[PDB]
Parts: structure tokens; sequence; C-alpha cells
DNA sequence: GTTGAGCGTT
């Protein structure tokens, strides 16, 4: 029922895999990889909702090895 | 063709 903020994703990481991997931990409503417009490289970050709650609960208390990284799972700030 | 803590153009 609230974004989660993802950090210390990959350069390489795009929003599908992002999808991809959190979808394994249950259905995922959207999800967004922060780039420059200008070059689409990856600022290293993003976001992501679960329509379920459970899920999203599952998902902070752990860290998650995203493409050879570990990344965290957050509540953003503002 | 580069980096590595952080907080979201629509």
């Amino acid at each position: 029922t609230s974004d989660l903020i993802v950090l210390g994703l990959p350069w390489k990481t795009t929003e599908q895999d992002l999808k991809e991997y959190f979808s394994t931990f249950g259905e995922v409503l959207m999800v967004q990889v922060k780039k420059d417009l200008k070059t689409g490289h990856s600022k290293g970050f993003g976001f992501v909702r679960f329509t379920e709650y459970e899920t999203q609960v599952k998902v902070m208390s752990q860290r998650h090895m995203i493409d050879g990284r570990w990344c965290d799972c957050k509540l953003p700030n503002s």
C-alpha cells in the first residue's frame, strides 16, 4: 500500500529486470528505475509498489542480491 | 566504454 525505494541497484539493471525479480515475492503493481533522461543511464536506485501488504513487509525484512549486488528496500523520505 | 550514497521529471 506504499512505495518502497530500492537502493544499491547495479548500473545495468533495467525496469523489467527489477520487476522480474520482485515478482518472485508477489504481484508487483509498478516499478521504477531512475535514470538521466538524456542518456538513459541508471542513477542506481528505483521504486516498487506491491499489491499485497504482506509481500511488502517480507521484501523489507531482507536484503536483495540483484544482478550481483546487495540492494536495500526502505520506506522513502517524502 | 567511467561512479556506489542516496530519496521519485512526466
